[PDB]
């Protein structure tokens, strides 16, 4: 059993497979930086309640989009919603803005995700998001615009270990092919994600597989802890 809840960890659990439009494709910063991938960092502020800080290295190996994450939480409370397990299997829609790290050559991210808890309230995590390029080569800095995002938590029947299925559509929005990584999502793209947490000392791993499809700009992944 996660000592945290599957929720606090969709976040954190690949926006290189987010639908840019075709009038915004100049924008796609995240596909721009592959093969070789990007470094994403946030630091996710709980609020009344700890946060997690996490570094994530996304790239292609082979024909995988591999997501490798160090994830450390620290600050939280024992009956707080988190460590407490008051969150609602659900996850709601956001809309995470971008704006260009000139100095990075990357970007940067900011936006205040929605956990509904068990007694009708709702427990913020707020989201600081840093994405640098790990290549030499060119990447495309974008205008600010944002992520629209649609989340849906499900579970497999048959399956007795801990576990989360996933589904998420993401969309850009608030502005041939305009880089060569693009080209790496035109059809479905198998992920691997691996994440290595330790929240106040409560050491867990997580293991995700499944596919992308930026042309629709969605994820299908089912996770095991």
């Amino acid at each position: 059993k996660l000592p945290v809840p599957w929720p606090t960890l969709v976040t954190t659990l690949v926006q290189c497979f987010s639908r840019y439009p075709d009038h915004m494709k100049r924008h796609d910063f995240f596909k721009s930086a592959m093969p070789e991938g990007y470094v994403q960092e946030r630091t996710i502020s709980f609020k009344d309640d700890g946060k997690y800080k996490t570094r994530a290295v996304v790239k292609f190996e082979g024909d995988t989009l591999v997501n490798r994450i160090e994830l450390k939480g620290t600050d939280f409370k024992e009956d707080g919603n988190i460590l407490g397990h008051k969150l609602e299997y659900n996850f709601n829609s956001h809309n995470v803005y971008i704006t260009a790290d000139k100095q990075k050559n990357g970007i940067k991210a900011n936006f205040t995700v929605r956990h509904n808890v068990e007694d009708g309230s709702v427990q913020l995590a707020d989201h600081y998001q840093q994405n640098t390029p790990i290549g030499d080569g060119p990447v495309l800095l974008p205008d600010n615009h944002y992520l629209s995002t649609q989340t849906v938590l499900s579970k497999d029947p048959n399956e007795k270990r801990d576990h989360m299925v996933l589904l998420e559509f993401v969309t850009a929005a608030g502005i041939g092919s305009a880089s060569q990584g693009e080209e790496l999502f035109t059809g479905v793209v198998p992920i691997l994600v691996e994440l290595d947490g330790d929240v106040n000392g409560h050491k867990f791993s997580v293991r995700g597989e499944g596919e992308g499809d930026a042309t629709i700009g969605k994820l299908t992944l089912k996770f095991i802890s």
